[PDB]
Order: C-alpha cells, then sequence, then structure tokens
C-alpha cells in the first residue's frame, strides 16, 4: 500500500464528474483554438461552456470547463445545477460517456486560474485534460481541463 | 485531438524507465517506512534500489527510484546499465510486471529533489508512485517513484 500524500485522495477516472461539483457558468460561447482543436471543430464555431467548481469544508479543490460541440444538448446541459454532469447527462439523453484520452501536466497557477482556485499566485495545480466519446466512438463529444490545487489532491488509479 | 502543454509527453501506463535512461545507482538497502509499506514488508529489511535518470542534452528530465523485494533478482539488477529497465528485467528473466496502482501528485522541489534534478528551489515536479506486481500475487515486485519536472514533461494515457 502506497500511502498518500495529500489530504485527499481522488480517483482520476471519477474527477471530470464529481457528485459534490456544483456550476458555476453555463453559456454558448464561441470556441477557442486549443477547444476547437480537441473537438474536431471549427474555431470560433460556438460550443456549450459549463463550469463547475468542487469545494471541500468551504475550500476550493478543482474548477473544470467542460466544453461540448453537439448544441443539440444545450436544452439538457443548461438545466445542470450540482452534482454528477455525466450521470445528469446521461439520465436525460441516455447518452454514456467514456474516456478516450486523457493528458496530465502540472503548472504554476495564473491569473484568472488564482482567482477563481482561489489560491496565491504561482500555487502549483495539477491540470487533468481529457476526452470522452459517447459510448459508440471516436468523435470526441466533450473537451473537459480540470485544474486542482496539488496542495490538497493527490489522484490515484486501480488497474 | 489535444495540444501538448510540455515539450515532452510520456504515457503514464509505460512501465519502468526510458529507452534512453541511465542507471545512477543499483545498491542493496533497508527499506524506508515508506517502501516496506509499499511493498508490504517490514521497516529496515533490504531492498534493491535502482535509481535510473533520463537527460536531453544534459538537462536532467526524470528521475526514478525503483525499490525491488525480491533478492534473488540481485544478479540480474546490478548488471543494469542503461535503457528500459522493464525492458531488460523482461528480456534477462521473463519477468513482465503489470501496474495494480498508481498515485500522481505535484510538489514544489526542496532540497535533495533540487540537488537531483539540477532545478531551482520551488521547481514544480510531478511525482508519479506506481506498485507493479508480477503476473497475480498479493506481494508487489517492485515500487517506483518518478519525479520528473513538469515544465518539460506530460503524461498521457489512452484508454
Ligand atoms: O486558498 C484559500 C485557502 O483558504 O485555502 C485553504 C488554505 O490553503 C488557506 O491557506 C488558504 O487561504
Amino acid at each position: 500500500h502506497m500511502n498518500a500524500q495529500a489530504r485527499f485522495s481522488q480517483n482520476l477516472l471519477d474527477q471530470g464528474s464529481h457528485p459534490t461539483s456544483e456550476k458555476l457558468l453555463s453559456v454558448l460561447r464561441p470556441a477557442s483554438g486549443h477547444v476547437a482543436d480537441a473537438l474536431g471543430i471549427t474555431e470560433g464555431e460556438n460550443v456549450i461552456h459549463l463550469r463547475t467548481l468542487r469545494r471541500v469544508n468551504g475550500v476550493a479543490l478543482c474548477l473544470i470547463d467542460h466544453y461540448f460541440a453537439d448544441l443539440t444538448l444545450w436544452p439538457t446541459l443548461q438545466r445542470f445545477d450540482s452534482g454528477s454532469l455525466h450521470d445528469f447527462l446521461r439520465e436525460q439523453t441516455g447518452i454514456a460517456l467514456r474516456r478516450s484520452q486523457t493528458r496530465i501536466s502540472a503548472r504554476r497557477a495564473q491569473a484568472k486560474e488564482c482567482q477563481r482556485l482561489e489560491i496565491p499566485n504561482m500555487s502549483p495545480l495539477l491540470c487533468v485534460r481529457t476526452l470522452n466519446h459517447r459510448d459508440g466512438e471516436s468523435s470526441p463529444a466533450e473537451y473537459s481541463v480540470s485544474l486542482t490545487r496539488a496542495d490538497m489532491i493527490e489522484f490515484t488509479m486501480e488497474h
């Protein structure tokens, strides 16, 4: 057994659709070049953007930006409030998202990140970026960018 | 497809060390409390410790400490020089280690971490800690702790 070196342990596969998560924003907005590339779409074309935040005992720990290319999902995703985003989508539409690719990196918090995660400038973040496809195939339905306070959470994975 | 946030990408599920990794040390040594817990052995009993490092043009990128419980691997492991340590072990003994658990954290380098990875105080590191098993058994075979400069490497995983 490996002991935990951070206060909280989070399963990597569960982290993007956590059940204590709260929606902070749900808007239609033009796709940045980086969002457009992940989704396989055109820069500046509208995407659904939801931002969610989870706290533990008040303390913001994980902020996630979720981008979907399928605007048919808008009347559904705008009604998400709190809880597991993917569970919400699945009950509403029967669409079950599964992960295709994950990227994990660490960087110093800059700018709007410090503000939204409520942390001092340059505090380390773990950044987990995932492409999810419908239980089906290989056109990503969701690109999510999660930023977690590295001083509070360690990710775990069982194989 | 996702852009890369770092100069180099390493597969999170790749076992052992990079094909250009060099051995820094192979020794028998008493297990520390963390190492003994991971390997499910008594603190203080000997383990084989190998340390490897990947550099690019002299710049240290990825340091891994690998700790094996089976001392009978010593004739093999003391002979490792460079390359993929898991490929070397497999070529020499037939043992192909498989992962049971992974923990990923991030932290700011200090003291001996800054010395070994040749980086400034507080430089962000990704720390990846894994337990690996010979096909089947309760006893893990190997506990490894990777420390990688987060300004130079991002991890990827295909699902
Ligand atoms: O970042 C906000 C804060 O409340 O988070 C928990 C602790 O790290 C406190 O130092 C810190 O001010």
